[PDB]
């Protein structure tokens, strides 16, 4: 009532910081990059030591690339399945702790300054198989947990299809499932029954290996939670054609009557022809988008938060005739928009998505992102072309946003600086606080941390001040990517200086 | 619909910047500070030269302090009236252009490094009176404009009361209107009639002088608009007791039956103040104001719209909740918090006046209701960089904590200059500032802070002229709670707007870099 006395509590009725608005920082590091003797990083001791080091710095987020089974080139983005984990991340030493291997069975260490997948597979897979076999042949607590995992409806809704798909793909010599004999191609019940009988061992071992992955990943996730670290995963909007995701869900994709894609993914200008099948969004509507709901439920199972690559495809997507050799001959199609996210909310509750929204995007993309409250991205490596309206410049950043120095698709800051255009360089020198070129990565890190963006993420390569040899991926190249590992001599114990320097900057910019 | 082709225009359907979100910068400079021969700055040629210089820098806002008639110490915040203009800002040269003075009547120039009000009044007021007399005695276009001004209902709703109040205050030897004889104190109709008869000349001259102020100020404002410069004024939430604002609107204030205030304004002791502050202004009877749809405040805002593009309101928190001290108290601690009018006030203003552009002065420990009210009306608050380096990294004045809908200052008229502030800064705050700011020579510390203001996400950055000129503590405009030596700063006599090209270039370069052009 106007003019009357307030209660005496008035003076303590102060604004409270919303815990959901807490400023934070983190590190982008894929677990393949961890040090160790078995040819690849894994979910063992180095994952826990990394989490400890991250906690020591004051960082509270760890971002990974997709954890799916990669292709032969190591790519997390050409996954063999959208929901399975990369079994080569399984730690042999952790299997010893679980009693499925004995210490004596572990292999002699190998030099692998970079990940060679074929070498890691040859070394580790026989032992992961032996552990899985011991698991299925036993009858204890661990076997009982395997059964709970296998019979859990939110696991079984993708795992059985994944395991049958893999067993068929293992048994058949064929390019893709389009070439499979009709009863297998089209999942006839008695054909699938016959596959279970004839490939029973393969199927049970595949499922056990997914269990072992789940168990180890979940231990890592819990450990991160215990040390005040959230994990942010990565989910590409599209899935590959030759996958259980498509084969077991044909009606949910734009395929012809023979199961061949009608239209494929890409972006216009030469633009890019990615060549993935496209979702049949109208068909998906008819079962309240169950396929996407299930995918998000799996993402929730693995990660605290998730980046979706090419988030713009939910508003509008480029569709290329499947017979085309290039992208420029396609059409833009209307995406599902907020009705998809409404269905997800109804199905799964609150989600934490990060929209990858880089490049030329349309007004509908921005409106959709805002309507669901998702942050977009700023990337400082992109800030110094054009004028002062570039959205990647700090003064243009938004609070509900994730700022990066760069992503896995960019060179390291040092490498980027090396090849940078003179006009962009002179510009960067005005915006950034730069001392020696040796320390350019720390200039950019400081600019990221000084941002109003609620979350700042730095690649481990930039914290280590590494050059172009440490770049994780060069887009559109098909060899020499995804192999970077933390140098063999750099232990998390050897990074106290870097931790102190990070912590000092987080303190200064209110991210602790 | 889903899955179908978009039109072929799709790829050009790009996000458009909202023109209302445009980043900008500006300068805080009160017109008394302009150079010139008559003891005080004025609304003549220096105001136009300043606008031209400001335009050249890329700035698009000019902020002033209240333009009201100040007290004898020069304070714009102890105004004699809430709506009148300070007639000492009237340019004598502009009166010559209007044919109301001849060049020969102008006084010999005086050296006045700082504004002395008594000196300016003695020099200028007789000539402003002579001009006003010539105006009222004439017939012609200018006389016709005077009549239009006087008979305009949105002028007359405050000007007639102001003019009668001033005529009585002139005629009577009394401390305040509380001491006036009852028929004058209480505005008896036949007493007011008698005053118009006996003080007709005074009243007509007062009104003419307000006309001359309005004419000159409106020319400055129109010139600014032509050069792409918005003017931001300043309106203190409360008004003084000895004013037409109170005397002519007694039922709108918390007064007793004798017209003495029941409760007066202040703030209580704080995290940052052991004793609070007793300001001692009368308080609004907000309940009574609600009953006529806040007509007094609607009229005040209409006058603010007439003078300014946008307006800062000092102690905006008083609209949500206000501290009320028994008027007999010698100490602020004795009061209590009362419920303010909240958004119903702003709704009434919107109905009465349309869209307004207010800036909320919201500094210090404020309550959740203040923040919610400010946000509900879309008003920006303030950040002041001089306050940013105490406490930890959650300090709201630090750039990383700035908001878009906000006005960032290096400092205000109540703060020292940046150079002066730096000189006396606490070693712990200084070390902190040295980490956050980009500093070259310490002589150029004001430019470090300017850069930090411009680099902010805050939509508007405002810099005192003293900081552009890199001046020290001698150029501080006001020291709060002191009663002598304030409000006097003038631009050094040597420094002309024709010789600030380097400063203009430097500002423009920073505005370009930070997207404020
Ligand atoms: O003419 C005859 C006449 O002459 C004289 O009168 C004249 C005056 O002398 C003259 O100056 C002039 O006055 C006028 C002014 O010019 C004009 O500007 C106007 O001024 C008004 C304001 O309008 C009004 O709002 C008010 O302002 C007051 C405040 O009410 C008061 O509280 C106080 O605030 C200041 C602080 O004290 C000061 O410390 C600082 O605060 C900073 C702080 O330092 C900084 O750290 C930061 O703080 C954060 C903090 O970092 C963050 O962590 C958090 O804290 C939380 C904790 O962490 C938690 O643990 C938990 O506790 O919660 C807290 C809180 O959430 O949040 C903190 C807050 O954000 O930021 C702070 C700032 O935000 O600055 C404060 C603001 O200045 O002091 C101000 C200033 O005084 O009053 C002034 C007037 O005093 O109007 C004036 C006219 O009325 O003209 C006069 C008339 O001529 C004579 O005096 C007179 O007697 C003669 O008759
Ligand atoms: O395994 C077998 C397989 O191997 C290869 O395939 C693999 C790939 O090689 C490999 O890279 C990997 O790809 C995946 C990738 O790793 C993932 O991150 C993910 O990437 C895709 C993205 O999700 C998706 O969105 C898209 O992104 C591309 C965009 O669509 C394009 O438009 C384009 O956009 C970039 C611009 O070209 C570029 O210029 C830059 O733009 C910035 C400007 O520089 C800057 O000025 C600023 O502009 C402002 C202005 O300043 C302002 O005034 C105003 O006008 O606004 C503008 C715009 O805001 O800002 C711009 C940025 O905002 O950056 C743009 C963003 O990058 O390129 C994008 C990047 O490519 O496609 C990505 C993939 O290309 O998913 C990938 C796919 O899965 O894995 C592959 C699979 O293994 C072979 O290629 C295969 O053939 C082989 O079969």
């Amino acid at each position: 009532s106007v003019g009357e006395d307030f209660p005496s509590e008035y003076e303590q009725w102060l604004p409270v910081p919303d815990p959901e608005s807490r400023r934070r920082a983190g590190v982008l590091l894929h677990p393949t990059s961890f040090r160790g003797p078995h040819g690849i990083g894994d979910l063992g001791e180095e994952a826990f030591r990394f989490i400890d080091w991250l906690h020591s710095t004051g960082c509270s987020v760890w971002q990974v690339l997709p954890l799916v089974p990669p292709d032969e080139g190591g790519s997390p983005y050409a996954g063999q399945d959208a929901n399975c984990g990369n079994t080569l991340l399984i730690s042999l030493d952790e299997l010893v702790k679980d009693g499925l291997l004995i210490k004596d069975e572990l292999p002699q260490p190998i030099d692998a300054d970079s990940v060679n997948y074929q070498t890691a597979n040859k070394l580790k897979s026989p032992l992961i198989t032996k552990a899985a076999k011991r698991l299925i042949d036993g009858n204890g607590e661990l076997k009982s947990k395997l059964l709970d995992f296998r019979n859990d409806p939110s696991i079984s809704c993708w795992l059985e299809d994944a395991a049958y798909f893999a067993a068929i793909d293992n048994t058949l010599n064929a390019y893709s499932w389009f070439e499979w004999p009709e009863p297998l191609k089209n999942r006839h019940l008695s054909a699938l029954e016959a596959i279970y009988e004839s490939q029973k061992e393969f199927i049970d071992l595949f499922i056990a290996k997914q269990f072992l992955f789940q168990r180890q990943w979940q231990k890592v996730r819990e450990y991160a939670r215990r040390q005040g670290v959230d994990i942010m995963g990565d989910m590409p909007i599209y899935v590959g054609y030759h996958s259980a995701d498509v084969w077991a869900n044909k009606k949910h994709f734009l395929l012809n009557k023979k199961g061949f894609p009608l239209l494929v993914s890409g972006v216009p200008p030469t633009g890019q022809l990615w060549g993935s099948p496209l979702y049949d969004w109208k068909a998906m509507e008819s079962d309240q988008y169950s396929w996407w709901v299930n995918r998000i439920r799996r993402a929730q199972d693995l990660y605290d938060e998730c980046r979706i690559d090419h988030f713009r495809g939910f508003a509008g997507f480029w569709a290329v005739p499947s017979e085309a050799k290039v992208a420029m001959v396609g059409r833009w199609k209307v995406g599902p928009g907020k009705s998809l996210f409404d269905a997800i909310s109804k199905g799964v509750g609150k989600i934490k998505i990060i929209a990858e929204d880089l490049g030329v995007i349309t007004k509908d993309v921005v409106e959709l992102r805002k309507s669901i409250g998702a942050p977009g991205m700023a990337v400082l490596q992109f800030a110094f072309g054009g004028g002062a309206d570039n959205p990647h410049l700090p003064h243009n950043h938004e609070v509900n946003q994730v700022v990066y120095s760069g992503t896995h698709d960019n060179d390291t800051i040092r490498g980027w600086w090396d090849t940078l255009d003179q006009e962009e360089k002179s510009k960067a020198m005005k915006y950034l606080s730069i001392a020696g070129e040796d320390d350019i990565s720390w200039s950019v890190i400081q600019a990221a941390f000084s941002s109003t963006a609620q979350t700042a993420i730095i690649p481990m390569q930039d914290i280590l001040g590494l050059g172009s040899s440490a770049r994780m991926n060069t887009p559109a190249t098909e060899v020499g990517n995804w192999g970077w590992r933390i140098p063999s001599s750099t232990s998390f114990d050897n990074l106290e200086t870097e931790s102190d320097r990070l912590r000092d900057l987080l303190s200064l910019y209110g991210r602790l």
